[PDB]
């Protein structure tokens, strides 16, 4: 039982924050920053200086069929059907933003004979169609390792292609479902790369979970021979009391260690941080590094 000071966070301040919020139940949408009660609400959804306040839509209700001991988001055996609307709604909502880049995400539908493929597919087309100069980042699931529910998404049009190992391959069992596993998601980016070259990859991976500094190495080293071109590292915090405690929080200095080692390993860009997310500021790295 640890508290640090440097993840502390504020109460979400509704300036420029309740147009997202109302924007998101008038089209019925989620988020998957209400569901895995991230800190950094208040920074994402509202920008202090000059920040183009982003979100992070979650496809497919807020119910994932899969249970991650790290992720708060609700599981049930059967969630409900996939909604037609939602492909529809989100390039709505995306465009109404004055979004220049946006990031999709959505929870694992086992369920779905293709995964979703399919109706990401569709998110991505109607979002691109509508503003062509929009840049979209879709962190998939796994599919199951479904190689053609991959190609569907990675074919849509996509900018960056995104899905976490989460942890190192040492704690796979214990932080993600069993449906998920280490050389799982790494099949999900090299074949994204095989179906689409010119795709970025990018994935994030968790610290805390009890991992040490030789199996970081090794993992970061792996994603680079699967040619994956963007990495994550953040401090993994614990959602709610039913959920994994913290093993060890990583100090600062080791974070900023770290992008040093990824940056000489050749990733395009590596974002290390303790309140570092996937999507955080994804766009403004994108914009430092993946020009020229
Ligand atoms: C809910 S997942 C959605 C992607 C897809 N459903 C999957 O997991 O394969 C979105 C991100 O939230 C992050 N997340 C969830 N709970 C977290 C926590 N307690 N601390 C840090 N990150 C968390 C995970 O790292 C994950 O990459
Ligand atoms: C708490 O750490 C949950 C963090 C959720 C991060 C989402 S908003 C983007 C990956
Ligand atoms: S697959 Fe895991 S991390 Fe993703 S929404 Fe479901 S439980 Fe959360
Ligand atoms: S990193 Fe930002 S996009 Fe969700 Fe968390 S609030």
């Amino acid at each position: 039982l640890r508290l640090p000071p440097w993840l502390k966070t504020e109460i979400p301040m509704g300036k420029n924050y309740n147009k997202l919020k109302n924007t998101l139940r008038n089209l019925n949408l989620h988020t998957v920053c209400e569901e895995a009660r991230c800190p950094n609400i208040g920074e994402c959804w509202g920008g202090g200086e000059y920040a183009t306040a982003t979100a992070t839509i979650m496809l497919m209700g807020d119910t994932c069929t899969r249970g991650c001991r790290f992720c708060s988001v609700k599981t049930a055996r059967n969630p409900p059907p996939l909604d037609a609307s939602e492909p529809y709604n989100t390039a709505k909502a995306i465009a109404e933003w004055g979004l220049d880049y946006v990031v999709l995400t959505s929870v694992d539908r086992d369920d779905m004979p293709d995964g979703g493929a399919e109706h990401i597919a569709k998110t991505v087309s109607y979002l691109k169609e509508r503003n062509p100069k929009i840049l979209v980042e879709c962190l998939t699931p796994d599919f199951r390792g479904d190689l053609k529910a991959i190609e569907k998404v990675a074919l849509s049009g996509l900018d960056v292609y995104a899905h976490n190992v989460e942890t190192v391959p040492e704690l796979q069992s214990k932080v993600r479902d069993p449906r998920a596993n280490f050389d799982q998601s790494l099949r999900v980016l090299k074949h994204a790369k095989k179906v689409q070259p010119d795709v970025i990859s990018k994935t994030s991976i968790m610290l805390g979970l009890g991992e040490n500094d030789e199996q970081v190495y090794a993992t970061m080293k792996a994603l680079r021979e699967a040619d994956v071109d963007c990495l994550t590292l953040g401090q993994y915090m614990q959602p709610t009391r039913r959920h994994l405690k913290v093993e060890e929080y990583i100090t600062p200095e080791k974070f900023k260690y770290w992008e040093k080692v990824g940056n000489e390993l050749g990733f395009h860009y590596t974002a290390s941080g303790p309140l570092v997310r996937s999507s955080y500021k994804a766009g403004e790295f994108f914009l430092k590094n993946l020009v020229a």
